[PDB]
């Protein structure tokens, strides 16, 4: 082939993932080379492996092999031992995460994302992006994964995530990336999940025809509030590139005065957390 395989019986498996909320993937060990990974189980596999092969970046879970010893499908990689962005934040763990913290991950994600559009030898436009899909490797580093469940051809309960064109079945860009960074930064910011208890028909609704954007709260300094305002444009055209973002992130990181004000906002959500579930309570009743 012109991508690694790796023989069924090379792997141990132990858990599913998450119980199972995270599909068909599991930690193993393989077992020839003494290493832990990861292995998503697969029915059939295309001609992804082709493409995973020329992929590779510190802020992207790192390609290994694939199974491939019919009726046996899967792909390996590595395994990120902190396990889930959405699991982290939701946690009690996250409230040690400050401005610094979060201008590092969300730096860590926007890097990520532009190389997959810019600097990788083929262009790839994840369509997918969520904290669902993003992991954490021992070091603290996230790890954006699962760009190639689309086969790298459309196929074959996340509209939090999903960019208004993308809910729609429209022509996609780059930008559909964006708008679900600007999701994954607001869950970073508020440690909620987004539009928590509603339902997808109910958000897709909202989003598109209403254009209902999660709620940002007062507190929340400027800076970022615009960042996110920006990456939800219902004009697609409108939203930055990965390159402009990460170019915003960094005058973001000179600023003297941010610090001070995104700590005291993160700090206060004793505070603002109403805000939130105020327009939560207000949703469900307008389907009730
Ligand atoms: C190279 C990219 C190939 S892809 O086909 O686009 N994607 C692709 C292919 C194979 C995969 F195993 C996965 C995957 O899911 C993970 C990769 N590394 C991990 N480390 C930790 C956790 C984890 C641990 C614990 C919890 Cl509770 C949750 C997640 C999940 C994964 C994947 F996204």
């Amino acid at each position: 082939a012109s991508f690694v395989q790796i023989k069924f019986d090379d792997l141990q498996f132990f858990e599913n993932c998450g119980g199972g909320s995270f599909g068909s993937v599991y930690r193993a060990k393989w077992i020839s080379q003494d290493k832990e990974v990861a292995v998503k189980k697969l029915l059939k596999i295309e001609k992804e492996a082709e493409i995973l092969s020329v992929l590779s970046h510190r802020n992207i879970i790192q390609f290994y092999g694939v199974i491939l010893e019919p009726p046996n499908y899967g792909i390996v990689t590595e395994y990120a031992s902190l396990g889930s962005l959405y699991d982290y934040i939701n946690s009690n763990r996250s409230e040690e995460m400050d401005m610094d913290h979060i201008m590092t991950w969300a730096t860590d994600v926007a890097k990520g994302m532009h190389y997959l559009h810019m600097e990788a030898p083929v262009k790839v436009i994840h369509r997918d992006l969520k904290s669902r899909n993003v992991v954490i490797a021992a070091d603290g580093v996230l790890k954006i994964c699962d760009f190639g469940a689309s086969r790298f051809h459309n196929h074959t309960g996340t509209f939090p995530w999903m960019a208004p064109e993308v809910i729609q079945s429209l022509p996609v860009s780059e930008t559909c990336d964006t708008y679900s960074y600007g999701v994954v930064l607001w869950e970073m910011l508020t440690r909620e999940v987004p539009f928590k208890g509603l339902e997808g028909l109910q958000v897709a609704w909202l989003v598109v025809e209403k254009n209902e954007r999660l709620t940002i709260p007062s507190s929340c300094p400027r800076s970022f509030a615009e960042l996110l305002h920006q990456c939800w444009e219902a004009d697609a055209k409108k939203r930055p590139s990965f390159k402009q973002i990460i170019s915003i992130l960094e005058s973001m990181s000179n600023d003297t005065s941010l610090p001070d004000k995104c700590n005291s906002f993160l700090h206060n959500k004793a505070e603002w957390r109403c805000e939130i579930e105020a327009t939560l309570e207000r949703l469900k009743k307008l389907e009730r």
